[PDB]
C-alpha cells in the first residue's frame, strides 16, 4: 500500500490500483472512500474522484509519480461528495469526465458540479457505448436504483475485478443507508443485478470497504430484503 | 364529459382529452386514475394507459368512435400498474409505446411489460429527441426522482397544458400518497424542475385528481419539503 499525502494506493492486479481518501471530520473520525485507476495500454482511466479537490489533485499526482502515462478520462459512479467532490481537479487537468445522465442532473442539487457527458443506458441497464467513447475496459452497468437512484458500476475487462461503488454493502454490514434517495423497493433487485451483469467478477470493489468476495452481494440483498418491510 | 364502458372521457381543450379508469381495490372503492388522448392532425397519440388491458382496448373503442383517427403512439409515465397495466392492449393494437429506459428496465420488477421504445434523458431532464420520433405536441420532461425514480413529465404544446402524473397532486390534498417507491430527498425540487419545465402551462392535469391550476406544483412541492429531514 502506498500513502501518497493524505491518499492511499492498493494494487489490485496488474493495471489496476484502488485509490482511498479520508475525510477527517469530528465526531466520527476519517471516513474512508474508494475508487479505481485502471491502466489501459498507454494511458490511464478513473473511476472515482475523492472526497475533494485537492485531494483528486493528488491522485492525479501519484499517477503522474507511479505510471506516468496520461490520464484518458474519468467515470464518476453517482452524484454524492465521495465519488464527484473533485470534479473541478479534473477537468482543471483536462480530463474528460463521464456520469450517468441523472448524476449529472441530480449534481447541482447535491452540491456537485457535473461531468461533462452524459452516460445513457439501454433498458437491460448496459450502457450505449456511443456515450462511452474509448473506455477500453470499463464495462458500464446501470443496476437500477438503490443506494441511489443514478448509481451506476464497473466491472474491469479482462480482470477478476467489479466495482460496486456505494451500492454493495460490506459482507458484515447491517445498513444499507441513512438518506431518503436509496430506494429501499428495488435494492436488493438491484444488488443483484450487479451481481448478474458480472457474474465472473470474484472480486468486488467498493467504496467504503476493503475488497470482498461475492458474498458481500448476496449479504446487501439480504439485508435489502428484510429492511423492505421495516421501512417506516 | 363522456361515459364510454366503465371509463370516462373529459375534454379539456380542442385536440386534447382526459381519459379516467377504476381499479377496484380492497383498501377502499373505486381508485380513479387519469391519462390523456391528444390529436395531432391527421393522428392521435396516447398519455398512459389504464389499469388494465380491457380498459386500454376502451380507451381504443372511444377513440375509435369519437375521433376515428388512427393512434400513432403512447408514451407511458412510469412503472406502475395505473400508468402500464395496459401495454398489451396497446401492442396488440399495433400502437407503438414508449416508456423512459427506467421504467423498461424497471417493468419486469414491476408486474408490467415494457414498452417497445426507450426514451433517454440529457443532464437537463429534456428528453433526447432521437428517442422520440414524431411526437408532434408532446413535450417530454424528466424533472428527477420523485413519485418513482422513472417518473416522467409531458407538457402539450400550442395548449395551457402540463400533464405531471403521479408526482404532482392537487392543491388541496393531505397527502402525497403512496411513498414506496418514492425519493423523499429530491421530491420537492423535481415537483419544481416540472413546474420551471413548463412555467407556461395554467391547466395542470394529474394521475389522481382533477385538473387544477399551478398552485398543484407548488403545493406538491411544499408537501415534500416536509419530507427532507436531516440525518445525523
Ligand atoms: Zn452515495
Ligand atoms: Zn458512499
Ligand atoms: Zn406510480
Ligand atoms: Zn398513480
Amino acid at each position: 500500500d502506498q500513502r501518497f499525502g493524505d491518499l492511499v494506493f492498493r494494487q489490485l492486479a496488474p493495471n489496476v490500483w484502488q485509490h482511498t481518501s479520508y475525510l477527517d471530520m469530528p465526531g466520527f473520525g476519517a471516513v474512508a472512500s474508494n475508487g479505481l485507476i485502471v491502466r489501459d495500454g498507454g494511458r490511464v482511466l478513473v473511476v472515482d474522484t475523492a472526497w475533494t479537490d485537492d485531494q483528486t489533485a493528488q491522485i492525479l499526482n501519484w499517477i503522474k509519480q507511479e505510471i506516468n502515462l496520461p490520464v484518458a478520462l474519468a467515470v464518476v459512479t453517482h452524484a454524492h461528495q465521495d465519488k464527484m467532490g473533485g470534479m473541478d481537479a479534473l477537468h482543471a487537468a483536462g480530463i474528460a469526465t463521464y456520469a450517468n445522465a441523472l448524476s449529472n442532473q441530480l449534481a447541482p442539487q447535491e452540491g456537485m458540479v457535473a461531468a461533462q457527458h452524459s452516460l445513457t443506458f439501454a433498458a437491460n441497464g448496459w450502457v450505449e457505448p456511443a456515450t462511452a467513447p474509448n473506455f477500453g475496459p470499463l464495462k458500464v452497468f446501470y443496476p437500477g436504483p438503490g443506494h441511489t437512484s443514478d448509481n451506476i458500476t464497473v466491472g474491469i475487462d479482462g480482470t477478476d475485478i467489479a466495482f460496486g461503488g456505494c451500492l454493495i454493502k460490506d459482507s458484515k454490514a447491517k445498513s444499507l443507508g441513512n438518506l431518503g434517495d436509496a430506494d429501499t423497493e428495488h435494492y436488493a433487485a438491484s444488488a443483484r443485478a450487479f451481481g448478474a451483469a458480472f457474474p465472473k467478477a470474484s472480486m468486488i470493489v467498493m467504496s467504503h470497504s476493503a475488497p470482498d468476495s461475492r458474498a458481500a452481494i448476496t449479504h446487501t440483498a439480504r439485508m435489502a430484503d428484510k429492511l423492505r418491510k421495516l421501512v417506516p
